[PDB]
């Protein structure tokens, strides 16, 4: 039949793939392809517009099986082509080894990393939910797409996968439906040696629906029909168990040695005999299957054409819906919403910056629908809900709707990193957030790497920044975790000073269409700053006090910078003229022209920088370093502060030893590279 | 009864050691309570000896909850005092407000961060079924103790958890016995928010055994049956169901309130009043209380008598293991162990360090028996299993026995990390490692921080260091992985060039007894170095080539100080003579004396650092950086070195341009600091 074609020219293609690079994996292709052709047939999607926000979406998660993916994407004619599937794995190539979202169109996310799309699909799930509530009215079903997600046996081990399973059955996600590749093979062998549980039970356990189909090899009428079954179980995420033969075909199909290497010659040539293929033939498209595949294509177009003139409708019978989803889909923030942001002055009174960020927030998310947000069990300590909003739940629970804006992430800190990953995957300009203590973001760095690398603009509203967060000690302190993320490609760590910082800190995470935000944020209280503004320190680093006669120049964030400014005092009775400079985020900055980056930061004077925590990074900036290198304690904060010599006087001291280190010394910038 | 009062006495020493500082938690110390006393009274320990290595252990995973912890601790006569307990969570004290077991007597871990303290449960778990298979005989049940652990909502909500749950239902881990703390609250309200899965269902699909208490907040009688039950389950962990009321007692009892701040003066004064106590009085010890605890305590040491008895007369009966085991309870290797590391020649072939790791393992294995490690999963891809030894696993499933000394740990990299820290925190010597992928190494941050605060001495087998690893792509190849750990206190990471430097990289490793090691190691084969030795390399970094009339020193780790040997060549054709730095261990490095170090690194030449990831840190050791900030490629390794210009004419230029910038300049070594 055209069908069992097509799950030949699927395996083959992807065979070829890795016979082609001499590298990736047939397995995992060949026991999913089957399942990848019912999946793709019963999905709505347009090879010609990847953005149409009514798409069913497709995630990878076990995304080492990408040459099925694209594969896929070829013979239904998206932008990628057989002369991208013979570049597989090659330098410079549309098929990188693992998908990205950034290179591969038709690749929602970036996957490889086990566990991760899996929550992306939640996600995604969450995010049309939400949607969904927000438009559809009677007789316009705006947003009514599925959320299909194949994963394998590693992101079932993955803690952050039972993370994500959880929530997405507490939250009733029923338009989510898994495919688990039951295959009873990994990477050390059986799954008998390390993976015994009962997936299943566990599964049921959290409020998941289940179908199981014991031949996914051949029965395609089954994973269809088990696809129809997901859809009328509206209130739980489906999992469908697809029993499969690792390296279906081959040789050495159902053993550890099909997963990751490139299948022998002889083999090949018996796969392609017994399938109907010519052996000597490689990347093999049969015009049968291209026209079937076409037929779906061209059905589908016209769903979207269909909705098209739904949506036209919509902006007639709504008009201030249909403005906002118009925008939304441009991907423009409301004309001006940044006049929300709140301003002060340096009479106004000193404000933690976890507080100063639940102000914003609280001014911010009734101007701009498209952000919603949460936080991981720490909703009353990172101050991450405004008031008056609704939560994001199932109306069946009666503690939220699906209209809500807020998430209750739970305990759950990768999770919700890669959750937020596909809530920003995807689109209609959402820009979400998710709230824990710094120290804990670092739980979710799988994500967050995944967020540099996707270039999705997620917030994380990381409270408790330093040892400033006092009594809980050493375990909660962070020391090395600014550095972890600002040495990530991608990642604008925002830690700002003050109230105005604060706003210049949202509005560019907001403002973001391709760069994570970390918004390292204080427990303890801050003064406004003389000199600071939302103008100023969008630029991510600025002159905060300008000396022209500066003995030195003292850089420093957040909760240092204050400290800078009364250390700026001390150093004036020792007749030492300082300058000051406020770094909010290095990223930022680092992107201002050369001229303006030497305003900030110009030869001819020392540069001593001041953060509580790890100075790695910080010689991009200064020619000496007061930091903290070792753990902290658990004591009120202020004590910590004074024991590590983080005080005006401790400051001084350094300042003043920096400047005799210099005396008879020619010193140029810290921004000047001999390459 | 006296249970009675030992239970509201541990009640009211919680609250006000909380009260006191005016600051931690006081609902779930008073929500265990009653388990807390059931548990200890079943529990083997010795106060005047935590290193008694046939003790039960107690690990509190929910360690907010430390109030609890310090309260037994001190009524039980640890090294610990109501005088301690009064300056709970203040500077200096040895009542921190999170448990850390280098500062706690009787806190066998480091808890706080959720879901650790559960996953380091198993690890001690599984290193006393190893220790027991290994030394145990008829009629000398050396080792036969019990892993208690207490955990909460937020640690069954932590991924890691799920992680080390499905590994100890495979592992069959029938002495450890948890008890979760089933108060339906956590942070953010009611876990109906959150967190409405069947915990008890999903346990029972990992393959453990359950009992239930309805109510923990009284029935002792329920708690003690359901660990004399837990015990007769010998081929499945247990978890305990302990209903409680959160703050039970408080007038605020059962709610989110209760869970982390102090209660009101009059709530604890009604507390005092209702449970016969005088409400003036704060950490009252009535005498009844110590009497009936020092009994158990008495009981105990006899038990530890007669344990020394039983190991003498062991070394008689069995005096080869006997010397084993008491050499091992020493906390030393056996004499000269070191001999049997690999040592080579520049005449010898290049390998990839994987593959140097896996010989030295080969060696090391069969004469050091405490070492044991496993792999999340890439045992053939990491090279850690020694070829003939057996896995870790229970004999019933025909994979392996107790007595084995490989473990797969599945694709589970963060509860691998806490489950190695579990493993050191046995004791009896254990060296324990764990293999994954250097870029997944990240997905265990939680646990990795860990083992650096609570200096415990495991190992991080971390191949796939770089860009070297090809076609795997940017989601594989680590950026930021180095600088992130290396900006942690207390990590080694040795990144080794060669067989001489790999050998002295385990050297380090397996003496360590403070300081966890991570080993980054390549894919691609590498040349044995001329210059290099175990001798050397063992000091951190070490002047791999001379030369005194040195233009440039370059600074080099792992992969690239061939590439900088090759440099030297090319930069001795453009009349500029280098000389060589190899910095295996920055850490290591540091640690040496000033003149040493600055032996290594001198002034008055610049130094150029190249490695092929992020630059963060490296101006410790240079002037100018040659590395990788962003993100890798998918593609054949040498072409990517050729992309990003890591060739030995990139480096060359980078070299002669880092002279020219430096002509007409005093150069002091990057050693030098102000302070
Ligand atoms: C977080 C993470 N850890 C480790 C790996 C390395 N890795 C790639 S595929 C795989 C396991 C393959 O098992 P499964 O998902 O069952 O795939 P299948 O063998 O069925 O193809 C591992 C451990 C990874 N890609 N991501
Ligand atoms: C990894 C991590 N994330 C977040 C926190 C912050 N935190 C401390 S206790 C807690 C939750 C309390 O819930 P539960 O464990 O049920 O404790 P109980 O309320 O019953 O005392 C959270 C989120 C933490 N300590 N560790
Ligand atoms: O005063 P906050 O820092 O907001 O919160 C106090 C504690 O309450 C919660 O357990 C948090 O995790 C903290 O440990
Ligand atoms: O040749 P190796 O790098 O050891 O392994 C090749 C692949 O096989 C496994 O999926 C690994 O995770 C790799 O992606
Ligand atoms: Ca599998
Ligand atoms: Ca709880």
């Amino acid at each position: 039949s055209v069908d069992q074609k097509a799950i030949s020219t699927i395996r083959l293609l992807a065979v070829d793939a890795v016979a082609a690079a001499n590298s990736g994996h047939p397995g995992a292709p060949l026991g999913l392809a089957p399942a990848a052709h019912a999946v793709f047939k019963k999905m709505r999607f347009n090879p010609k517009d990847t953005k149409w926000i009514n798409r069913d979406r497709f995630v990878l998660s076990n995304g080492h099986a990408c040459a099925l993916l694209y594969s896929m994407l070829v013979l239904y004619g998206y932008d990628l082509t057989v002369e991208d599937l013979k570049k597989f794995r090659q330098l410079g190539s549309k098929t990188p080894g693992h998908p990205e979202n950034t290179d591969v169109p038709g690749a929602e996310v970036t996957t490889g990393p086990l566990g991760q799309g899996i929550c992306n699909g939640v996600g995604i799930a969450l995010a049309q939910a939400q949607f969904a509530a927000t438009y559809n009215k009677p007789d316009f079903p705006i947003s009514d797409s599925y959320t299909y997600v194949f994963l394998g046996d590693g992101c079932l081990m993955e803690g952050v996968s039972s993370e994500a399973s959880s929530l997405a059955g507490h939250l009733q996600l029923g338009n989510l439906i898994a495919f688990w590749d039951d295959n009873k093979i990994s990477i050390d062998g059986s799954t008998e040696v390390a993976f015994t549980e009962d997936v299943i039970a566990r599964y049921k356990s959290y409020g998941w629906h289940i179908v199981e189909v014991s031949d996914a090899d051949t029965d395609i009428t089954a994973i269809a029909a088990a696809i129809d079954e997901a859809k009328k179980v509206t209130n739980k995420p489906t999992l469908v168990r697809l029993t499969t033969t690792i390296g279906f075909g081959s040789l050495a199909q159902g053993t550890h040695g099909v997963h990751g290497a490139p299948l022998k010659a002889d083999d090949i040539k018996q796969l392609k005999t017994k399938w109907g293929f010519n052996p000597e033939e490689s990347f093999a498209v049969p015009a049968e299957v291209t026209a079937s595949y076409n037929e779906h294509v061209a059905e589908n177009q016209k769903i979207q054409q269909q909705w098209n003139e739904l949506f036209a409708a919509y902006k007639q019978k709504y008009p201030e819906l249909g403005a906002e989803l118009q925008r939304r889909l441009d991907g423009k923030l409301p004309e001006n919403w940044d006049k929300a942001l709140p301003v002060y002055t340096p009479a106004d009174a000193a404000v933690a910056t976890r507080k100063l960020s639940e102000i914003v927030l609280s001014k911010i998310i009734p101007e701009v629908p498209e952000i919603i947000g949460g936080s991981a069990d720490l909703t009353p300590s990172n101050l991450t809900k405004a008031k008056g909003t609704v939560d994001f739940q199932p109306a069946a629970t009666g503690l939220g709707d699906y209209s809500g804006r807020y998430i209750r992430y739970g305990v759950r800190e990768h999770a919700m990193g890669a959750i937020m990953n596909g809530i920003a995957a995807f689109g209609a300009n959402y820009k979400n957030y998710g709230g824990t203590f710094l120290n804990f973001v670092s739980y979710a760095a799988g994500a967050v790497r995944l967020s540099a690398l996707s270039e999705f603009p997620i917030t994380w509203v990381a409270t408790h920044d330093s040892i400033g967060l006092g009594e809980d000690g050493p375990t909660h302190q962070p020391i090395e975790t600014l550095a972890h993320f600002r040495a990530t490609p991608n990642i604008s760590v925002w830690r700002p000073a003050d109230g105005n910082e604060t706003s210049a800190a949202y509005k560019s995470a907001i403002e973001s269409t391709h760069t994570p935000h970390i918004l390292a944020l204080t427990r303890q209280n801050l003064p406004q700053l003389e000199g600071s503004s939302i103008e100023k320190a969008s630029k991510g680093g600025y002159t905060l006090v300008q000396q022209d006669k500066a003995d030195i120049i003292i850089v420093a964030t957040g909760s240092e910078v204050s400290l800078a400014v009364d250390a700026l005092k001390v150093l004036e009775g020792q007749g030492i003229k300082a300058g000051v400079v406020s770094l909010p985020d290095q990223l930022t900055f680092d992107k201002q022209s050369e001229e303006y980056k030497l305003s900030v930061l110009p030869d001819g004077v020392p540069i001593l920088s001041v953060e509580v925590m790890s100075t790695f990074g910080w010689s991009k900036y200064s020619h000496q370093q007061f930091g903290l290198n070792r753990f902290g304690a658990s004591g009120k904060a202020p004590e910590i502060f004074k024991l590590f010599e983080f005080t005006p006087e401790g400051v001084a001291e350094r300042a003043a030893k920096t400047v005799a280190f210099y005396k008879g010394k020619d010193v140029v910038s810290p921004l000047r590279s001999a390459f």
